């Protein structure tokens, strides 16, 4: 299980871990308390799974989607800054890891995709999706493409299939309504059918993944490629002259990228919570341990204040916040991770041509909902579990029962299961 006396932290391999590292050799430094970075395949997929046995890192980075599906596990320790420290952070970070009243991690830094793009292919981008065929093809005579992308995740198109109006959940007064998902509607089709129409006419290979589309870009091959900050160190050690920019409308509107707080939490597990919240406040989140991380890869917008405000002069930085601005802060609701499955197979099963762009979508609506449902209603399932276990131990196999008082927990998820089906 977890190591008392050292820190050991889970971060993604797209991500500053070796500038990381560094902040972490400070620390072992400072105070003898060893600090080793990790970044494991499929972490976050991997840290629910070995917390849930009491074992994984003591941190945890990802973005801040996924933390409320770890924190309603119970797999995360609640963090309490001081007034002092929560001020030295744009309080718009702290809002996207604040789940049901309680703040559930660090932010650290916010993330948007933008428009990257080859200045001496590219001088002037294009402003909308539809240009982009013609691009292509006049591209394509000279031996080079218009634009690749990672089509394997979805985080990398929903920008488009957002922006004409498709969504994940409906927020209002406070709550998400799990039941519906906005994945089917008319502006997520229309953003879909446009990229697979791309694919149909040639200008995109369904099977360009984040590796192609990398490789081609930093070898000058496409004009445009669509990435995070992460992404801008590998351009620099290439040949190619970038610039980074909004990225294209479609019928007129914005794309709309979900905006990630990559965020820090700290394992409920860990025997180590306060050397991870020295580490993480003094060490990591101040402007010469974000200057590390952000040294090895770009960190973004970073969520401290006074490192920010060097940042801002950075125009690939200003490009991101505009991305930003235009998209959405995702929810951190533990449906998320349903929400994310659904859309990831319907776009693969469109851009390959396994399934239609309508029959992909109607499939990922109506999974999506089913599970996240059956996600509430196994939360209430749970909650009825430890009330009668209770109930059951301490009270009746103890002959001092006079009734069974987890009745109406139960019957809420009779109602929630009933309903469901
Ligand atoms: O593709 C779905 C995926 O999107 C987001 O993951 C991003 C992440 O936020 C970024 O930091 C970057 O590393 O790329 C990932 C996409 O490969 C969500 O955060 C994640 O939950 C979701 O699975």
């Amino acid at each position: 299980k977890i190591e008392e006396g050292k820190l050991v932290i889970w971060i993604n391999g797209d991500k500053g871990y070796n500038g990381l590292a560094e902040v972490g050799k400070k620390f072992e430094k400072d105070t003898g308390i060893k600090v080793t970075v990790e970044h494991p395949d499929k972490l976050e997929e991997k840290f629910p799974q070995v917390a849930a046995t009491g074992d994984g890192p003591d941190i945890i980075f990802w973005a801040h989607d996924r933390f409320g599906g770890y924190a309603q596990s119970g797999l995360l320790a609640e963090i309490t800054p001081a007034a002092a420290f929560q001020d030295k952070l744009y309080p718009f970070t702290w809002d996207a890891v604040r789940y049901n009243g309680k703040l559930i991690a660090y932010p650290i830094a916010v993330e948007a995709l933008s428009l990257i793009y080859n200045k001496d292919l590219l001088p002037n981008p294009p402003k909308t999706w539809e240009e982009i065929p013609a691009l292509d093809k006049e591209l394509k005579a000279k031996g080079k493409s218009a634009l690749m992308f990672n089509l394997q995740e979805p985080y990398f198109t929903w920008p488009l299939i957002a922006a004409d109006g498709g969504y994940a959940f409906k927020y209002a007064a406070g709550k998400y309504d799990i039941k519906d998902v906005g994945v089917d509607n008319a502006g997520a089709k229309a953003g879909l059918t446009f990229l697979v129409d791309l694919i149909k006419n040639k200008h995109m290979n369904a099977d360009t993944d984040y590796s192609i589309a990398e490789a081609a870009f930093n070898k000058g091959e496409t004009a445009m490629t669509i990435n995070g900050p992460w992404a801008w160190s590998n351009i620099d050690t290439s040949a190619v002259n970038y610039g980074v920019t909004v990225l294209p409308t479609f019928k007129g509107q914005p794309s709309k990228p979900f905006v990630g707080v990559l965020s820090a939490g700290i394992n409920a597990a860990s025997p180590n919570k306060e050397l991870a919240k020295e580490f993480l406040e003094n060490y990591l989140l101040t402007d010469e341990g974000l200057e590390a991380v952000n040294k090895d890869k770009p960190l973004g917008a970073v969520a401290l204040k006074s490192y920010e405000e060097e940042l801002a002069k950075d125009p690939r930085i200003a490009a991101t916040m505009e991305n930003a601005q235009k998209g959405e802060i995702m929810p951190n609701i533990p449906q998320m991770s349903a929400f994310w499955y659904a859309v990831r197979t319907a776009v693969i099963n469109a851009a390959s041509g396994r399934q239609t762009v309508d029959a992909a979508l109607a499939a990922a609506q109506t999974n999506a909902a089913a599970n996240s449902v059956g996600e509430a209603c196994t939360d209430m399932k749970r909650e009825y579990d430890q009330c009668f276990n209770r109930w059951f131990a301490e009270k009746f196999l103890k002959g001092d029962s006079s009734g069974d008082p987890c009745t109406d927990l139960f019957k809420r998820y009779q109602q929630c299961v009933q309903k469901a089906i």
